[PDB]
């Protein structure tokens, strides 16, 4: 009847006695919920409410040991505070008089890892007491997903469906002060208050409906099930692509019946949680990218820093612009290796390493800080994703600011060049690095209708071999030669191999014993060992192989290539050539969208800038007068003249649909725009968009895809021959 | 001869042999910086030069135990890398001859951490080997501090005050592309080997300078010397009020002024900087109540200027990016949300508005939401109180060539006194209540009247218990509590800073264990407090003339003893009255009221002006006086200058003021086409003829005037805020 002992807990008055069928326990994610429970409770609703904050998350009894079991808190606790008891079963329904609480209402966030809590609650409850869930015993309390005000009226939406269609309606267009509840601590005391007074709107009902609901508990959960698990992805995703192939809405999208199925639950929204880790650790196949490291990108892009930034600030504007949500130590992590340039990292850094980002000697762990490290898009980096192609993307949103795309989409397959490393749920990714400019001749080859050469991994800027040795898998070796009679020479270490690594894994433990002594002579970029044995220790290691003596071999495997395509469902790739056939048949689909793309804005920019320039040569001229004449006066001129309304922002308009007459595109125009050069300058602009029309229309998507490969060509001659001029 | 099972050790070739004196030990800030040697060395300087890379800092040997100095793993590396032995002492120069180095060369940063490093390398030599410190065994890697490029040609500067002049030079004004080479990893592989290959400009030599020197290192690290630290940074600070009031220039740049430098030199002018950074940034500025951390946030919400609320997550991005906080996520924010609470016992003017849960009275703040779903916003008396116009009169500060946020704020108030000020700082610490908003701007008009100003009683907004006198800077923060009937009694009040969770576990909780209570109930929101407890009637007899608030530990003391702050010179002084915070505060603020009607009635009539030609070519173009149509840009610049029509006006006053190719139109020309129709014309006028009256009425006005005014719109708003606070509870 009272509880004794446990601090956290605002238990009910009326709970542990007669009467405690009608009370309930709100379990809350942490501190800050409970405060906004204790919000909405008031003083009035304390008799039949309790509250108990969860410290994390509940433990995973399914694949728990026992005295892991009876030793954890949480659980002793809640058992404690509800009336639980293990040597019951509570299968007949008036045995839930003998607990202090008729009802567990479990409230979370409204996102993944509050799915994940109320998962291991149910979880929890389901592996001692499954009768429970057949009682109505567990309930979710869930706020609106989204508010909108109308006219000073604020509307609360307990849907994204339900938001969508009453913004579509015309009367609900000029929407203002749109706001996403998904999290809890986004509304305040006073919407807190606001819920608990329309209790029953926000209460739902966790329903078992049969043996299917156990199934799906026990697949979410259970040790002994982790290859259903990957299955149980698998469709997830295929079953997504279908949908979003077919047009039709998903599954779930974090909204309200006031019954929800332990099955639907399971299947629809831990599931989302159950798949995160693989949709964050394994890269797009389109451009090689995880979501981390895109946000990192697009926010370079729109920034656009034709000077150099530190890599500190650069961090705070992909905070910032992106939304991104990992952490500042990820963050700066992301964006150093994105720079890294020494063999064995990116064969194309799409950022600037201006500093010490790292190096060969400790792989990249020696970098400086990012208060003192500066960087800036590589001159390469917009001749890979063209500036335009933008205009085709699908850019996400983070509630309610637009952020980066599912995916950019290169001139040529970014995921083969700078590889690919990603450990994910039930699937791991690696993939080996490849030369950019074969990639360019197969790509030209493929355009040709020609047969693509293979391609075999290729590490800029290292010297030794790479070979294949059967299966997907490659042998990769440093450099070793024989001097003297009592000197070796190593000078080049297998890829990935460092060198601090390999002194003290390798050469000194060979020193105390094959070798008498190793002296070093390495630059930040290149290695050389010069070792010295007796010659009977030499002629021995010449007999085993120099290169296996020395652990100058190391394997690479194309095994595991596996990655998003362009739908979000992972696949396995069986070769490089699988990767680069299904990335050419999209990326030359996005050049005749991007000449669509251009067509139409084109056309547009053409025909503004006509009425641009007709209405200077008309005002030159005093054809028409714009002194002392109204704004009303000034367009109804416009008008009979004939001048068209805002070309570019129609089309626009046009494009995103799939007052009156708009003039700001004439008559913002400085009043320099009548001088002389000035009235030169624009005619040259206008016949110049008149030409660039008929030249585009005179080429194919493939003509502006092999234009582009030339271009990026070009530059990356250009910077890649600057390099090593600044090496030596 | 050969070191053995030191992997992180790049050896000397030459070392330990010959030509051990000629050979020089690098020792790195970590490993970033030793990739930065070892790029520069190459092949031919792995002969006489060897790089070890420092993990962290070395001990201080100088405040150790003797096991913890022998079984220190950096430190016996260090010993056995150079040959140093404790038994030795090296007082004969000959006994270089044992060691497998002659010279130690330290490389860190150029920057506050660095200059620890630096630092504790020579306590840890001069504690062991004082004789060393004499025969120069010491040396230090410096890199220029600036590069600026003109012309295509990227020059190289080893001081401020060196790139300061080459920029007084006219021919040398387009400096280009400037960067700050503090840190190490700034620079290049390819500039590491730039300076590696003029190692000699780059060296810098530590020079024993005599028994002045020994008293510095002891001083800046002996155990036994706390107070005599204190002497030490209050001196330093009147040092810098001083230079700074003489125009002088600042002590030490962090950039080589000589091939020499002293011991001493060393721990007064850099190291002090260290020693003094933990004071730096806990203790706030008098004249507007912040710490360097909190006026970056502030100063990117007025930059930003948010109409609409943000994500907390997105403005902590927000100011990592613009103000360069440097004090990491979670420190940052931690900064925002603070500055957004508002409940009892927190800010009696929260700056920042709390859209979400901020955290509440039940846990001391302490149950904020995630900052990706929390929003915040300035509070539309984040303005009133700092106006933007002021923003022309302070001095911002910069973090290499970034501008960042000023030196401080100066608020129409006293901000240090409304939301209290905390912070432990090095031999010094900040409490100090918050004082009333209402009573300070009333006293604030007294002031400005001649008058004496009121005492001030701290007052907590929201608070519904006593604060009263206990004498000698004391005051008496005591609960509220009332006796229902003769077996229960109920606590409605709390004192301020005992927060609602912390009371039930640590006072009622023990309580029901010897033992008062045998039950209580609890009936708080998430803004008031309510416990009724039940007792034996004996029991309410002891407490009720015990003292029910002493009993239930409803009674804390409030201390004005600690009222620590930098004045507006950056120097800390100590304050015995909230009198005379007022007082400093106050005569500053007048002056900057006086500042800012000078600032104003130089822009007002620049823009008075400015109006007065736009207004004129308007009206001569409408009425056909003058023509652009088809006409030669220097056609049309000649009429305007023989017309007589004015170079951009504002632009003349902004370059004049900072001050202490030809004549500039675009002011005029850029303007719409619409700009020549009616309704813009009408507007136009309108504003011109506003402008004039603008000028006019200030010039009626004192800078007195001008604070009464803010004043006046500051109390109006806080009444509307203050009622929908109320009405939305």
């Amino acid at each position: 009847s009272k509880i004794k002992g446990i601090p956290k807990l605002d238990d009910a008055n009326d709970a542990g006695g007669k009467h405690s069928l009608e009370c309930t326990l709100i379990l809350t994610e942490g501190d800050s919920a409970k405060s906004l429970a204790v919000s909405g409770l008031g003083v009035i609703g304390r008799d039949r409410y309790g509250v108990f904050p969860l410290r994390g998350k509940i433990l995973n009894v399914r694949e728990a040991s026992h005295k892991q079991i009876m030793e954890n808190a949480e659980i002793n606790n809640i058992i404690k505070i509800v009336g639980l008891q293990y040597k019951k079963s509570y299968d007949d329904a008036e045995s839930l008089k003998t607990l202090r609480y008729g009802k567990i209402m479990i409230m979370t966030d409204q996102d993944q890892d509050g799915s994940h809590i109320k998962g291991l609650l149910i979880n929890f409850i389901h592996h001692n007491w499954p009768s429970l869930l057949k009682h109505g015993f567990l309930e979710e309390f869930i706020t609106p997903i989204v508010k909108a005000s109308k006219n000073k009226q604020e509307l609360s939406f307990y849907s994204i469906p339900e938001f969508d269609e009453w913004k579509k309606h015309i009367e609900n267009q000029k929407a203002w002060k749109i706001k996403y509840y998904k999290g809890l601590g986004t509304s305040t005391a006073k919407e807190a208050k606001e819920y608990f007074a329309d209790m029953e709107r926000h209460r739902i009902l966790f329903r078992y409906a049969g043996p299917e609901d156990d199934a799906a508990i026990t697949l979410a959960f259970s040790k002994k099930k982790i290859d259903d698990r990957k299955e149980w992805l698998t469709n997830f995703m295929e079953d997504r692509r279908q949908r979003r192939l077919h047009g039709l809405p998903e599954q779930f999208l974090y909204g309200t019946t006031k019954h929800l199925t332990y099955n639907d639950f399971i299947n629809k929204e831990l599931i989302l949680f159950s798949n995160s880790d693989n949709e964050r650790s394994i890269p797009s196949l389109v451009d090689g990218f995880k979501p981390g490291q895109r946000k990192v990108l697009f926010t370079c892009f729109k920034r656009n820093d034709k000077r150099e930034v530190k890599v500190a600030q650069l961090a705070g504007s992909v905070a910032e612009m992106s939304a991104y949500h990992h952490g500042e130590q990820a963050l700066m992590m992301t964006i150093v290796n994105l720079a890294q340039n020494f063999v064995g990292s990116n064969n194309i850094n799409l950022l600037q390493p201006i500093g010490q980002f790292g190096t060969r000697l400790h792989g990249g762990k020696d970098a400086a800080s990012p208060r003192y490290i500066f960087t800036m898009l590589s001159t390469l980096a917009r001749l890979l994703f063209p500036a335009v192609d933008d205009n085709l993307l699908k850019f996400l949103y983070d509630d309610n600011q637009r952020v980066e795309p599912e995916w950019y989409i290169p001139i040529i397959p970014m995921v083969l060049i700078n590889g690919a490393e990603g450990i994910g749920t039930g699937w791991a990714c690696k993939l080996p690095n490849y030369d950019a400019r074969e990639i360019v001749n197969n790509v030209r080859r493929m355009l040709d209708g020609l047969d693509p050469h293979p391609m075999l991994p290729n590490y800029k800027n290292f010297k030794g071999t790479i070979q294949e040795l059967g299966q997907n898998q490659y042998a990769v070796s440093g450099e070793i030669f024989v001097v003297d009679r009592n000197t070796v020479e190593i000078t080049e270490l297998p890829v990935r191999t460092w060198t601090q690594v390999y002194k003290e894994q390798v050469l000194e433990p060979m020193l105390n014993a094959l070798i008498s002594d190793y002296k070093e002579y390495h630059t930040d970029t290149t290695v050389k060992f010069v070792v010295k044995m007796t010659e009977e220790k030499l002629a021995q290691a010449e007999a085993a192989g120099l290169h296996k003596v020395f652990k100058l071999q190391t394997t690479l495997t194309c095994n595991s290539m596996v990655l998003f395509d362009h739908m979000g469902c992972l696949k396995k790739y069986e070769t490089v050539q699988d990767i680069l056939k299904e990335f050419f048949d999209l990326r030359l689909s996005y050049y005749g969208l991007r000449k669509e793309w251009l067509v139409g804005m084109l056309g547009a920019e053409s025909t503004k800038l006509n009425n641009q320039a007709r209405f200077i040569l008309e005002k030159i001229q005093g054809k028409i007068t714009i002194e002392n004449r109204s704004k009303k006066d000034l367009i109804q001129m416009l008008v009979q003249r004939g001048y068209e309304s805002d070309p570019v922002k129609a089309w626009k308009e046009a494009q995103e649909k799939a007052s009156g007459p708009d003039f700001n595109y004439i008559l913002n125009m400085s009043l320099w725009s009548l001088t002389k050069e000035k009235v030169e300058e624009l005619i040259k602009q206008r016949d110049a968009k008149g030409r660039e029309v008929n030249d585009l229309k005179r080429k194919s998507p493939s003509d502006l895809w092999k234009e582009d490969l030339a271009a990026f060509v070009e530059e990356l001659d250009k910077v890649e021959s600057q390099e090593r001029e600044d090496g030596a």
